């Protein structure tokens, strides 16, 4: 669960820094809207308040960088997902740098849970361009998951 893409997250942290009271990096619901505006968006104190009213139970009342991503992803509705997927595979890439196990891979399909039931993912994993024992070019699986 790395939320948006590392890049968008990089520029986000920057904003999260421009606004940092605890000196650590977190911010207060009050500066929230101010941070969202700095990122490059233009939310409304209304919806912005709708999210705060929720995270207003952390105990301290302040929001941390991660929690801020969550509320930030709800407005942007994540990306093309191609990111959460690519990483889903790296979670196993043991130096292979280009291939992952087919078994574990099947597990990745369980985490995402798109629209390819085991039967669909099976017919695929069955011939995902394999050749060795059970390796799979996750890279090809990342795009081949969308195809036409």
């Amino acid at each position: 669960a790395d939320q948006l893409t590392e890049e968008q997250i990089a520029e986000f942290k920057e904003a999260f820094s421009l606004f940092d009271k605890d000196g650590d990096g977190t911010i207060t619901t009050k500066e929230l809207g101010t941070v969202m505006r700095s990122l490059g968006q233009n939310p409304t104190e209304a919806e912005l308040q709708d999210m705060i009213n929720e995270v207003d139970a952390d105990g301290n009342g302040t929001i941390d960088f991660p929690e801020f991503l969550t509320m930030m992803a709800r407005k942007m509705k994540d990306t093309d997902s191609e990111e959460e997927i690519r990483e889903a595979f790296r979670v196993f890439d043991k130096d292979g740098n280009g291939y992952i196990s087919a078994a574990e891979l099947r597990h990745v399909m369980t985490n995402l849970g798109e629209k390819l039931t085991d039967e669909e993912v099976d017919e695929m994993i069955r011939e995902a361009n394999i050749d060795g024992d059970g390796q799979v070019n996750y890279e090809e699986f990342v795009q081949m998951m969308t195809a036409k």
